[PDB]
């Protein structure tokens, strides 16, 4: 029925963010106005913040398009709304073609309006926080009641969409959200799990951890806030690599944006995901220093550290 709802959970048990992602996926969007926090109109000074958008929750995929033509801008990638259960809601954009990431606190998502906070420009070219208002260009009118409503059809179409992800090294659980599998919280929102990288292997299962040590962390995920942080496995100290994460696309990738000492985004294909192990794949090294595909295995952490998030 709803392929994004792994485990067929009633809505009341789901994160706010995944429900918001689904809401965003129902409509074509276009940037219409930009305002400062007081409500003063700065649309003319921030035209570059305004585009047309299509979102797909199931694949956690977005693309931007020209408002005039609907032609792609060539910017596509991963998006998600943060979980929003124990922390505030933010839109995360990880561009897979334009090599940037953005984190935009939610201001409004209701009916035909989607507004978030972004850095923009005031009348004098000074950098200021602005609110970027998007309006739906498809769907209902949202006026008076209609027994027989005349809804605007959708028109945007993705150029490519999310690629098919088929790399597998072990069982991949598809009956619970991957955020729950790696970032389980208790009823009151307290994260319950810690993981560590155990080894890095090549496609034949040979251990190449020696050549890929910096991929090994003590990792902490929280499904209720979408927060992650990576710590030095041996010292328990933060690596300065922390921000927001999402397991998406029928649990076939883990994506994250680092907002710490090195600004980057990652979209990593998951090849195993279960309560005993998760594995992602990316390019790494062999011991001769050649560039090879590697697989970074993780298991539940058995050590004594229990680090708090540093942000």
């Amino acid at each position: 029925d709803n392929p994004n709802n792994l485990g067929d959970l009633p809505e009341y048990l789901r994160s706010v963010g995944i429900r918001q992602d689904e809401g965003l996926s129902e409509k074509d969007w276009a940037g219409t106005r930009v305002y400062d926090r007081n409500g003063n109109d700065l649309t003319d000074e921030n035209q570059n913040l305004l585009h047309a958008i299509k979102f797909d929750a199931t694949t956690s995929f977005y693309e931007f398009f020209d408002k005039e033509t609907g032609e792609s801008t060539g910017d596509e990638g991963t998006f998600f709304m943060t979980a929003g259960i124990t922390d505030v809601s933010r839109l995360v954009i990880i561009s897979e073609t334009k090599n940037y990431q953005g984190v935009y606190p939610l201001r409004t998502l209701y009916q035909d309006t989607f507004t978030y906070r972004q850095m923009g420009k005031d009348k004098n070219g000074n950098d200021i926080e602005v609110f970027v208002e998007n309006k739906a260009t498809s769907g209902p009118v949202y006026g008076r009641p209609q027994p027989y409503p005349n809804n605007r059809p959708r028109t945007l179409e993705f150029t490519n969409g999310r690629r098919a992800m088929t790399e597998q090294t072990g069982q991949i659980d598809v009956n619970r959200q991957g955020d729950e599998i790696i970032g389980k919280t208790s009823f009151d929102g307290t994260p319950q799990l810690l993981w560590n990288g155990t080894k890095v292997v090549d496609k034949d299962g040979n251990d190449v951890t020696s050549a890929n040590q910096n991929f090994i962390s003590l990792a902490k995920f929280d499904q209720d806030s979408s927060k992650y942080e990576f710590f030095n496995l041996q010292t328990g100290e933060t690596r300065g690599d922390y921000g927001y994460f999402k397991v998406g696309n029928q649990n076939k990738f883990r994506a994250h944006v680092s907002i710490g000492t090195n600004r980057y985004g990652a979209v990593l294909e998951l090849t195993e995901l279960n309560d005993n192990r998760f594995t992602y794949t990316r390019m790494g090294k062999d011991n001769e220093g050649n560039d090879i595909q590697v697989y970074v295995e993780h298991e539940p952490y058995q050590g004594t550290f229990n680090p708090e998030f540093t942000f």
